């Protein structure tokens, strides 16, 4: 094989494609690249270590202890993490409605599998989101939330779920799994399944555009690209910036990576000098390449 061959984070394949198509034309092939989504592409790069793997796998969120396990089972102990830069996850919606503000706890409410009510975890009978605050919009509750898989979805229930579960739940679902409720170990995962959270899968915007009610999530070079059709709710008070972004007083900013198979050094031409081109200061640093399209670079001060 002589093309590199990457799969993995929605959030990072526009970047990492820029960078293939400038390194296709420095007498190498130019790489594959597949957007498969960050846990997808971790089952894939940790299926095995020969060449018929990919070299690289993209992820909006570090690697997973459980993937790493895989990995090391099939042979793949030798891993190279690069950080690339940050990304602020973007809850986006239609310019014609208008400028909005959710707390974390605003969000776990209204994306939640339960609410507690007397006392008790019950299915989420939250359908306004002027019912969880009467500061909110009235408005009827429409997410479109990213794939169960995905690194997006993750690093919400990292950054969003968990942070905005309540003190009352987190005890009821603490108790749950005492008692036996495997499930409720890690319970930011679980979100509403009545249709007001449905799971996403160009088109977002398009749904977004026809029901200006609805939310959608971004990456922010995805929300950059669509500003004249879509706008960003603000989140703990902070809209997506690259300030914001970049000194992480935005809620919801977090880090880009891509992991990179050693053993296909010395095998497939090119995978070494791949990595070395996306590294450089002209292409994640600030005023890179990258920077140009959305890449919020890493702070360096």
């Amino acid at each position: 094989r002589d093309q590199i061959t990457i799969v993995g984070s929605s959030t990072v394949f526009p970047y990492a494609t820029v960078v293939a198509e400038r390194f296709g034309k420095k007498g190498f092939k130019t790489p594959i690249i597949e957007s498969t989504g960050t846990g997808g592409g971790a089952k894939l790069f940790c299926a095995g270590v020969g060449e018929a793997h990919p070299d690289i796998t993209n992820a909006s969120r570090a690697m997973k202890d459980k993937e790493k396990a895989l990995c090391a089972k099939n042979g793949i102990t030798d891993i190279v993490e690069i950080i690339i830069g940050n990304d602020g996850i973007t809850l986006a919606y239609s310019l014609d409605a208008e400028p909005v503000n959710f707390t974390k706890e605003h969000l776990y409410l209204a994306l939640a599998k339960h609410t507690v009510v007397d006392g008790k975890l019950v299915d989420n009978i939250y359908k306004n989101w002027n019912e969880i605050d009467s500061s909110l919009p009235n408005k009827p509750i429409k997410v479109m939330i990213p794939p169960g898989t995905s690194g997006t979805r993750d690093a919400w229930n990292s950054l969003v779920m968990k942070k905005g579960m309540t003190k009352e739940a987190k005890a009821l679902y603490k108790a749950g799994y005492a008692a036996g409720n495997k499930k409720y170990k890690k319970p930011q995962k679980l979100y509403r399944e009545d249709g007001l959270a449905i799971e996403v899968g160009s088109l977002i915007i398009q749904k977004l555009v026809e029901d200006k009610d609805m939310f959608g999530f971004f990456g922010f070079s995805y929300y950059l690209a669509a500003k004249d059709k879509l706008q960003a709710a603000s989140i703990d008070g902070g809209q997506p910036s690259l300030e914001s972004i970049q000194d992480y007083s935005y809620a919801v900013a977090r880090p880009l990576f891509f992991y990179v198979k050693k053993a296909h050094v010395g095998v497939i031409p090119g995978l070494h000098e791949f990595v070395k081109e996306f590294t450089k200061t002209g292409t994640i640093g600030k005023r890179g390449y990258l920077a140009d399209i959305g890449l919020v670079p890493l702070d360096k001060a």
